[PDB]
């Protein structure tokens, strides 16, 4: 039947401590809420005792409200088009200051953002 | 109904050229054959004029016999459970020699591998 376009982009993205925070905005047709499948990558550079250190890991999709490292949460249940959510991404470690770092989000539908930035 | 475990593995990456070869091993209960719904990201060194040059993309999936850069193909239409099949990856620059480099392949039932090492 009919196919719908999916797109998202990335507005902004934040960190507070191990925690990022991340603008996510539906610029396409379809509605997104099957987040368990989703994927989503972070590369960065991780503050192990003092040393910048390479970390790239996949982060699990989670509705818990206090999500554990290696998993991320959105703040609705569903992401309509034309609206924007804040994904929260929880990190191993503290970002070793001014490194950069890449973000993945895929959606379930296939299409994808990646952001590239410093934290 | 019946859930059926899902699990990849990577058996050996070798490197010829601009080209990945990634050895993939089926070692869960389902088949592997929705390859479109597939995810492929790399991370690499990229030697662009002799500088390396950090690279994180995803990679496309493809039937096409010459897959362009940023596309990925596999030598068989199905992998199914114990078996392994190759699948290539072109990178649109040759790594830097000596460097780092991932590989994340997330299926598309949800479970994935990350492969970690050198080029």
């Amino acid at each position: 039947l009919e196919q719908l376009e999916t797109k998202i982009t990335v507005s902004s993205v934040s960190l507070t401590g191990s925690t990022l925070n991340v603008v996510l905005e539906n610029n396409g047709s379809t509605n997104l809420y099957d987040f368990q499948g989703f994927s989503v990558i972070v590369q960065y550079y991780a503050n192990i005792s003092n040393i910048s250190t390479f970390n790239l890991s996949l982060y699990n999709y989670t509705k818990n409200s206090n999500p554990s490292p290696y998993y991320w949460t959105i703040n609705t249940p569903l992401l309509a088009p034309g609206s924007q959510a804040t994904l929260t991404i929880i990190l191993p470690y503290p970002p070793y200051p001014n490194t950069q770092a890449t973000v993945v989000i895929v959606t379930n539908y296939g299409p994808s953002v990646i952001w590239r930035g410093s934290l």
